[PDB]
């Protein structure tokens, strides 16, 4: 369920801000600019109750995940708090067992092959590649001759100049911060629209 | 308090809209814009239903009223669906007696000075001034002189080239429709912050 | 009944005179100009009678009605003269209560919402706008978001330049006076020509 | 003889102020630019002893009467000082009565077609029209069709340049404020001389 609505969403806002109420005002802002797949990162101050009182945007069509996950103590309070996806920079044993556990969906990330496979054996397809602006697009290209069933959400260095280019290379999906999340709440939301028909005009 | 609300808002946006997914949207965008003051109008379909469940903006310091309340029927689900204020395009005594004997601010809508002069008697001294673009801010100036006392709220045909003329004929605050209202959420949140940036501009 | 014709014809004949057979030459000119709405003011002399010598053009198919209807007694002698419908300058409680006893259309003149309501009240949807020259296609415009049902006929200051704008704003039909009515019977009769020809090309 | 006065004289001069000195300076300095008519409002300070101390010019022909009457406290107390006509910027039906019963000239204000006809129901032809900026000259030329036998009197933005366009729309006289009343004692005395030989200059 959750892959299918990162090929349909395309883009995931990753989120970080320096209090609760610039976090929500931001959230606020992409998903206001259309973008659905918002990742709370646990480097947000209370980012638990973030994603708690980011609940009311399920209703309409939302989805909240945690981002920057590094400990099952943070995977458990993303989870309880209602966060609907982990994510973490690093491939994290624990965490995916009790992500498996809870039925919660687990997007570890790795930057290596021998990573890939680590997360391949633990389950996991569907892998954060982090951080994107090292490794590039031809990382992306290179991981699909030898493993052509693994799709990458890249995160880091993400922009509206190279967005295409990540596409261009079969990624599922795109995790996007600072170029989109970095400005005023009017800034965010413009932004957010910006990326949404720039990464519909190349992947339609 | 209410009256200090006003004063320090200067701008109420005047929510019309097609369906309660539409007018959540444009809550949601006139507030990411700067505008805390926002009257669900009563030609929105289940208009009680949207300031319900806009009420979780409050806790952000957003003041949601209802507009366009015609009879006692709709006041009673205004209050009961938590609007903070009830405005009128025309003066209601019964709708003024109930919202008297509920606490709730009461604005209702006056074109004469005979209909002014019947709400000041009822208790009201902010009044909403309707059709605002058929009177003009000259209607404000001349109520100056026999009515010191009296503030205005204009509404109809407000936008950004008039709403410092509006200002400097001595109106409280100014009521917002199509002029911020229409158009995608994205562009009423632009459309907002140019308003509070305008009017900050005039009248500090 | 009223409101389909109204609606058909989309004009009125505003008919003012200085006697019972300027008043008749005057009616017959713009019926052969093609108007088939026409309102004999209780401002012509006689009124009563002009309406009775005039039923002979209900056969022709013109709608023969009263105007500037002030009192009961007025109201009174145009329907015994058979008058099929009525039509005065104010709101008045005590013709709207006759008319609605005896059957007969009644379209009283409103210049504010508060009349508007208090006509709405009375079971008005079909309201003269009066005088339409001083709230102009503005109020009508402004008047269909808090009142979407309610239809205007203005009257005052309609001629063949704004015609179309009236048109424009959302009226049902025009009351035309002077600009119409006002020269010689064959220059009243070519002006309603005029009238008919240039509201077709704006309402078709 | 109110009517008479009204008539000939053609202006009435409404004296706003902000002390019983200033108003009693810019009374004699109207009367001294030949002026009769002389409006002291209730927006006055101590405004029944402005009336008062002014009654020795009516020996010279000045004719004081008292204007923004609101209430019948302030209609006694007009008449108690001596004022010989009252004014209001609205319909009041117990200033009516009051005025009626005492047999002091009344000139109730009134703005719409509703308010004229209650104003003549109650005895009165003779209607301020406030405010005259707002309605125009041209709300004058359409009650004259409806209305033959009402003439007003407005008051609200007259001056120099427009007072001739108010009385060939068939005013009776005009109220004039700030245009005249205005300035220094020596500047009013002037304007008010301008404006009785530019009111002879189109009248006569």
């Amino acid at each position: 369920k959750m892959e299918e609505l990162f090929k349909k969403h395309k883009i995931v806002a990753v989120l970080r801000a320096n209090s609760v109420e610039e976090a929500k005002k931001k959230a606020l802002a992409v998903f206001l600019g259309g973008v659905h797949l918002i990742e709370i990162t646990f480097t947000v101050p209370d980012a638990d109750t973030v994603i708690k009182e980011l609940s009311f945007l399920k209703e309409m069509g939302a989805i909240i995940g945690a981002g920057t996950v590094t400990s099952v103590e943070q995977a458990r309070k993303a989870v309880e708090s209602g966060a609907e996806f982990i994510v973490s920079p690093h491939l994290d044993e624990e965490i995916s067992q009790f992500a498996k556990e809870k039925g919660v969906f687990y997007m570890p990330g790795v930057m290596t092959p021998t990573e890939l496979v680590k997360a391949m054996k633990l389950g996991h397809t569907i892998l954060k590649l982090f951080p994107g602006e090292v490794v590039g697009p031809q990382f992306v290209k290179a991981m699909k001759g030898p493993f052509p069933n693994v799709k990458f959400v890249p995160t880091g260095g993400v922009n509206l100049d190279n967005v295409c280019e990540w596409f261009k290379a079969g990624v599922l999906a795109v995790g996007v911060g600072s170029a989109l999340v970095k400005g005023t709440p009017v800034e965010v939301a413009e932004k957010a629209k910006a990326f949404v028909e720039k990464i519909r005009g190349c992947t339609e």
